[PDB]
RNA sequence: AAAGAGAGUUUGAUCCUGGCUCAGGACGAACGCUGGCGGCGUGCCUAAUACAUGCAAGUCGAACGAACGG
C-alpha cells in the first residue's frame, strides 16, 4: 500500500511564565513505488504521536509522478520558497543521486534513476516543498496533444 | 551518447542572508609505527654553491718523412 520515510525530528520550544515547554514536530514523506507520493507534517508532545498525526496527514496531499523509461521526462528545477531543486534525466541504472529529502521523495514515488540538485537553501520542508513543485512542472510526452500526433 | 548528493555551527525556538569547518581525488613528497615476494616505472623540487679522484672524442700506414723482425 504506502511506506513511510521519517525525514527530521525537531524539539521545538515556546517560553511561558514557567520556564518554556518543548513538544517535537514531525517531517514524513510517503508514498508507494508505482508513481504516488506525498508529504505531510505533524506537531505533538510525544516523538510516535507526531509520526502518526505525520502520517495521517500526508495522507491527503498525493501527486502523480510522470517516469517514461523509469526516470524523468526532461528536466525542470522547483522554486519554493527558499528552496531550489533541479531534476535532470539520467541514463539506466544509474541510480538515485540527491540530498536527504530529494532522496527520499524521488525513491518513495518509485523513480529509480535520476540526478538531481540543491542550489538554494537547506531546510528539509523548503527542499522537499521545492521537490513537489519541480515534480508539479513535470509533463509526459502523450499527453501534449496541442492538435499533433508524435512528430518527435 | 554525456549529464551535478551534502553536513555541523549565530536563536529560548523560526525563516532568510552570511562566513568558517568536514566528508573525495593527486603527489618527483617528508615525518611516525610496522614490513614477505615478484613485474613495470621513478629518485637534489633547496646553493646556476665549492670540486679530492677515476673515466665521458677520437680515428686513418691504402696521403707522406724512423726503430724491432729478416
Ligand atoms: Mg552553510
Ligand atoms: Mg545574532
Ligand atoms: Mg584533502
Ligand atoms: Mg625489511
Ligand atoms: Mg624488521
Ligand atoms: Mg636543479
Ligand atoms: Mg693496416
Amino acid at each position: 500500500d504506502l511506506e513511510e520515510r521519517v525525514v527530521t525530528i525537531n524539539r521545538v520550544a515556546k517560553v511561558v511564565k514557567g520556564g518554556r515547554r518543548f513538544r517535537f514536530t514531525a517531517l514524513v514523506v510517503v508514498g508507494d513505488k508505482n508513481g504516488h507520493v506525498g508529504f505531510g507534517t505533524g506537531k505533538a508532545q510525544e516523538v510516535p504521536d507526531a509520526i502518526r498525526k505525520a502520517v495521517e496527514d500526508a495522507k491527503k496531499n498525493m501527486v502523480f509522478v510522470p517516469t517514461v523509461d523509469t526516470t524523468i521526462p526532461h528536466t525542470v528545477v522547483g522554486h519554493f520558497g527558499g528552496g531550489e531543486i533541479l531534476l535532470k534525466p539520467a541514463s539506466a541504472g544509474s541510480g538515485v543521486t540527491a540530498g536527504g529529502p530529494v532522496r527520499a521523495v524521488l525513491e518513495l514515488a518509485g523513480v529509480a534513476d535520476v540526478s538531481s540538485k540543491s542550489l538554494g537553501s537547506n531546510t528539509p520542508i523548503n527542499m522537499v516543498r521545492a521537490t513537489i513543485d519541480g515534480i508539479k512542472q513535470l509533463k509526459n510526452a502523450e499527453d501534449v496533444a496541442k492538435l499533433r500526433g508524435k512528430t518527435v
